């Protein structure tokens, strides 16, 4: 009963990692969209004073998300966030109850951060070889149960966690859209098209297929014109080996 | 009930922070040295495939961790082991039960994982300028509760996360070690001892007085030759503007 509201863009995968936990938790929330890369209202340092999309606050009396309560509690951190609502939503099973199985899902959730989600945003906003990341995402996929299913076996948080960043690789990719080469990006296009990828490709598709994932995304041709906007998206700049 | 074994070195920081936790938990475990960086053991990516410490192994027979069995569950990165070690252990309240608290303990996680520990490791590594360490420092210690206490109020495995790093840091400096320059070495030493940065040394103080600590720490001086072994600590070398 207590109120949620999330900050959000978007073009974000961050903010939409936490938009597919709430569905699956039946939550009651709202979303208030924030322009944080080009112009950031003066009063969002009080529900992040780290000036990063998303934001979260809980509890605190009803106001416009405008209007922030100094009483509400202040959450930050995307995965934090995913973490907070399966606590707070424990009859929607958003992780498994089985320890070895939730390690899963938390160990999913690091490969991700910390050997994936680095090569994205170089490749996209450096220009950086593709390779390293076609490498991490072939390790990622080697992580999922390789006769189908979610990273746990049951879809976890750790679903929302990923599927943000890989269901917008392909239609970017599709579009143009990012600082790496052309022929980087033929590279990325046939590498992800190829039976190398071929359980990756279930399990975008698994997660797609989720309604907390219809009810989060735009539409592919929307969300490449959301991630347009992006200033680091610098539109038509590439870089060569 | 069933088995731990937790493959270490006394190094790592990463693999400190899951014997922290393990002496936390009350927990019977077996530690193993791997020496990772320069003669890894050909069985050891049978327990972690990207060949890093720490590795887990969980169940199965005992066996010696050199020979470990194929049906132990095989658990990888530091903090999906931290997160493991709390399930496991409940009744040692390595979590708040609070969500709102446990939401403290994985922010205060994520920001050190986001915003410091990469500047920790490319000033050391590196040579990088100190201030933006500095600055994701400062911005860390103002997530602790300001009047004492832990990340999260009480303990938590979100401070088994981070003292690894903030430990090492002042033996580390106050030892020359790292490719800073010395310049930025004594902006650090200033800095680290300066009223900006008193709450952040009571919290090592704190963290530092409690057994899990002193029962995985080698002594100050043991540490810094440990560290001494790492390759990208190359002794004698020093990076400049
Ligand atoms: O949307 C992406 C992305 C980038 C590459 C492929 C697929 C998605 C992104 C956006 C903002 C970031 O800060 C970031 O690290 C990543
Ligand atoms: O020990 C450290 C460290 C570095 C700087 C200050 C304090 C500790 C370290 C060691 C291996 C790493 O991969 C890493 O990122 C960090
Ligand atoms: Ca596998």
């Amino acid at each position: 009963t207590k109120q949620i509201t999330l900050y959000t863009a978007t073009f974000s995968p961050y903010a939409h990692r936490v938009r597919i936990a709430l569905e699956e938790a039946g939550a009651e929330y709202t979303t208030y969209d924030v322009d944080i890369l080009r112009n950031m209202p003066d009063w969002f340092p009080l529900v992040n004073p780290l000036k990063k999309i998303p934001a979260m606050t809980f509890g605190g009396p009803e106001v416009p998300p405008d209007q922030p309560s100094p009483e509400s509690a202040k959450i930050a951190e995307s995965l934090a966030m995913l973490e907070f609502i399966a606590d707070l939503f424990p009859d929607a099973k958003l992780l498994p109850t089985d320890p070895v199985l939730r390690a899963r899902a938390r160990t999913f959730m690091a490969l991700y951060e910390n050997y994936v989600n680095g090569q994205f945003r170089d490749v996209w906003f450096l220009g950086t070889p593709a390779d390293p990341l076609l490498q991490a995402l072939e390790m990622l996929q080697g992580a999922l149960p390789p006769d189908g299913g979610f990273a746990a076996g049951e879809w976890s948080i750790a679903d929302a966690a990923v599927i943000p960043f890989l269901a917008r690789m392909f239609p970017y990719l599709e579009a143009g859209l990012g600082l790496y080469s052309k022929e980087d990006g033929v590279k990325m296009r046939k590498a992800m098209a190829s039976e190398r990828f071929a359980r990756i490709r279930q399990y975008v598709r698994d997660c797609r297929a989720r309604p907390s994932f219809a009810n989060t995304w735009a539409g592919d041709a929307e969300q490449v014109e959301a991630a347009k906007t992006v200033p680091m998206l610098r539109v038509g700049e590439h870089h060569h080996h």
